[PDB]
């Protein structure tokens, strides 16, 4: 009911782990978990594991890597083919349950031969990690989402991932098959609109036709950068290069 | 020669055929070819023909209809299903030679039917003008463009048709099936946006995703509408209502570097 | 003059004191005082008061007191009826000068209470502003301590959306206020939506109007669903 | 039917008149109706009438008399008093009509007072009201409106006076400055010439189409939606002229021009 | 006098001189001489001519000589050699008159090739007017007292409605009267010009300072131009220019 | 290859010359290497440098006087006389390396009084520490992030000779008519401003992300920077850094005509 009641939680089922495995995002949450982590078990019992897939782009797992470094942890990359499974090749709604299963999955296996007693995640209190038995430990202390920022600020954490990552499986329809190329493409797209200024974009992939996502009072400034946008998204290998009037 | 020599050619060639059915677009060329018919040959020989079809507003036809009637002409109203057609149905690449051979087989009946010795227009197989008999006796009589409207003044013409009418199928891919339905969505869509002031505009459709063209200085105040453009398109059927960043016939205001970028790049499709 | 001494002369100020009641607003600097208030006197000797009523937001209200909790103070919620007082109620050029007095007034009142020694808000009694604390030195030790969290848009009485003389009242106050939490939520967090009866007249930074055309219709339909019949933009700016 | 029978319907009612008054407004109705009178009648027979008055501008009285001169028509001004009616005065919603009436009885007397057998004015199929906007102009029992008559609409207006070689008119419609005022607002000379004075300012920077609506102290500007993005590079210097006028805040509308 | 008695001047002054050859520059004033001179003397009799020259576009001559064949004429290019003469090329105040006088001395030479009797122009009563009394041509439009009244009254009389309403202006404008004329500045601002108008901005000027460029625009239309930012900038560039620049005073 | 290996670099890199006079710009680079300095070698050891002279503005003085201080560094003032030199007075494409020599100079004079063993710049006879110490641009937001440093000059400073065209030669005039005019631009929003000197012409550079907002502003810019003594106010169709943000072909279409002057 207390701070320092959820944080007493917390340490105790870190205690009882004894050598842990940390999903590291580079978030707030993994950030705090990692944290605790290496204060109660030493940085010779916890391994970060980040991971490298096709659903996120190298500039995110390049800052979850250097973060987990930041913090003091022993940290170890593990890169997930996705696309092989069918759920996420052919984009079914049910993609990230699949993603979550297969991540989840090479967690155990990586923990299962370093010895961890448990694989870690960032989830708070606010389904592929219950069936393969990874601990929310802040959502079991009973951390809210100002429990969190209350304890971070109490350890001293100032530096984590503010932009929530989210996979690219969601700039492609549902029917629509992912591969290499057109990811690939989309990550481009968006990677150039975002050097331009517009941190929040999204391109969303139509086959020949790219739909633009941007916040709509930035829109009025964009249109100083349509031309270059157009091309250089053509030569990205889109056909068309459009922007949604909806906005983001 | 002399435009004196474009209109006598024009002249004897009309003279010698006494009776014909005019193919009337509202343009300058089907306006002037229909009023020299009438000056030479009288009402009484001359049938202008509008085509009415899915393939064209009816804002057009109508408008083409009561300006042959301006120019005293007995006028002609048919309607063409250009979807009976499955190269129009399908839009493919050849799907303008078929809805003219289609037009031009309707002109030559209803010419074949009232009299006329003739159908006349103002400019895969045999050519549709040629395969079916028609005459183009401005073309015969090397009528250039100013000569067209140098006549045209000379005997007085003041209404007609300056916007050139594209078919609605140009909105559509080569591929892409047209009915009944995506065709009304198109022009509902494209007439909205004319009703807002952009009288040049394209709502090309691509299934879910309309996707507009505008010319490029109007965008910046076209943002005024964005919301009320994205319901009323949806409220049409589209799920995404987009707007080109190339503009309306992208790259004919590119710089020359970039203008022959676009250009290669469209040449990969 | 050194992020040193100035922290150390704020540390010794506190210690005199021992027991304190702070003026929480939610902002950096208040948000500086409350937690060297807790980590020089402890919690148990720290009251973080946050007041809540007509001329402010809900939110801020909501935010401020969820932020007092986050550094680990001890908070409480005070509401004032500032439209209980004739000048505030009727909107004078002297109004602000009766809304301080009851709102220090209500602080004192708790202060004497909880066995307080002095009331502490956030100016830059005001010990960072003793300490002489620019804003620069402010971000500094907030961030030394860890802190991140804090309200970063400053809040202004609603009276300054009413012409001088006219009376307030609950739903020209409410309508006033929805219209400027939905113009921020279009993503415009400077904005005054000013009150002329049948007109309301929107103040944008000069530098935001070029953005803001894309949702004329919008604002418009929607500031007339709250009661405005005619919707404009003052083009002098905000 | 054809625009040909529209034009000989009005040939034929204006030979049957002989000598007429015309309303002249200057924009294209009014222009179709005054040349057509001209060419059917002679100069002679036709007087052409442009109304001066408080609730409109002197730029457009004086452009519509240069064009009815232009036009070859001996052409009349009369300056009306819409403030000495007390309904015009003081802004009421039946306002439009005392206009309208003492717009009609000074041409009556014109006419009277020349050989005109009937006043003409400009009125087609559908219309607007001149006075009160968005109330769909009729009749006028007093006053002939032939191209109505003939069931010219606004296509056939165009039609016809590109035929006849007319390019030059006002091509927006006025309205009366009464629409710029609220109801139960009194009219006065300083209140009018401060929104005269502000719309002719806004339409010097480039937009024809404009309206100033008084709020007291407030200025509500109406443009049209699709014009006012091109408007943001005037903003300051619009706040600082339309202050100077007496305006103490000057605002533009997020709905536009109707 | 009535228009009347100024068109009957008009008409006689042309019956008079039986064969003419007209100045065309698509102006009203133009427009309506080269018509009057048609429906008097007959197309076979009136020789319309119009200037091609390097201070002024191939769109504006392009669009002269297709107005004049409109009207049922027969017209004629020529090209004047203008940076030929010095006064012209040095960018001085009187430079137009010399401009004039080699545009009246070609014109003289057309009229005495094909037995035209004059010269005429288009000109008004109410300048350039010395250079013309000195080769001889006659303004007609003037001689009959026509003002701006007048020739729009009679222009709607004819049935004239198409006619050049944008007054062109020599390039000279685009330099300071410091800076001489040399072909390949004088290219250099037609071409950025001509893609600027190509945007759909007909009222433009590139002002010439060196290696800047200074572009006037009309400030109601500055805001449609952000979208070709980069364009302009970079086209002007290849065209010479080394800052391409937008005036914040307008046009 | 880990920021902690390239920080500890650095701590051992100022262990070794125990006491050093740092060149503070306030930028993120010269707060980095100056508050790593205070850390280990102590408020006593370390002196910070800030240079006044007429080529930077009293603000970008100032801003770095007060953060030094703040720091807890003893700070020192030093003016330099910079247009003295006439290769910095008349402008050459050289005149940059010049000022550096003067200031330098005068770093190198501080620290030979005050017993220092070297004189530090922020750089990723001077020794840059950053740069030895393998510091990428990421590195110093990263490091500078961990020490919580929070307040440093987020928009880079540059001297006002890059506001004149090589040639040109700086008066007290020109240069305080440039400085009247970015400081009127940055009152309006725009922190991020170049007044480029043309005589009669001032060219002025905005982020292409800006020049959008700017429209409003365009009447008051034009007359203001006309009463400071330009006769035409202009704004660069290329912005601020331009080419920067371009697509790969005008990227390098640009580049191309920036290497012709």
């Amino acid at each position: 009911a207390t701070l320092a009641t959820k944080k007493a939680t917390l340490v105790a089922a870190l205690k009882d782990l004894q050598r842990v495995t940390v999903a590291f995002s580079g978030g707030i949450d993994s950030t705090l978990v990692l944290k605790m982590a290496l204060d109660v078990l030493g940085r010779d019992n916890v391994t970060a594991v980040v991971a490298n897939s096709e659903l996120f782009t190298d500039e995110e797992f390049d800052k979850a890597m250097s973060l987990a470094e930041e913090l003091g942890a022993n940290v170890q990359g593990t890169t997930l083919d996705y696309l092989s499974d069918d759920h996420i090749k052919n984009n079914t709604p049910d993609s990230w349950y699949y993603a979550k299963k297969m991540f989840y999955s090479r967690l155990n296996d990586i923990a299962a031969n370093n010895g961890s007693a448990a694989v870690l995640d960032g989830m708070i209190k606010n389904k592929a990690r219950s069936e393969a038995g990874a601990r929310s430990l802040l959502q079991e202390a009973d951390f809210f989402k100002t429990d969190v920022r209350a304890l971070a600020q109490e350890l001293g954490l100032t530096n984590w991932n503010k932009v929530a990552s989210c996979s690219v499986s969601s700039r492609f329809p549902y029917g629509t098959t992912l591969t290499h190329d057109n990811i690939a493409q989309v990550m481009a797209a968006e990677k150039y609109l975002r050097s331009l200024g517009f941190p929040t974009v999204r391109v969303r992939f139509h086959n020949d036709i790219a739909r633009i996502e941007l916040p709509e009072a930035r829109i009025g400034d964009f249109l100083v950068f349509n031309d270059r946008v157009n091309r250089q998204l053509q030569s990205l290998g889109f056909r068309y290069v459009t922007l949604d009037l909806g906005g983001f």
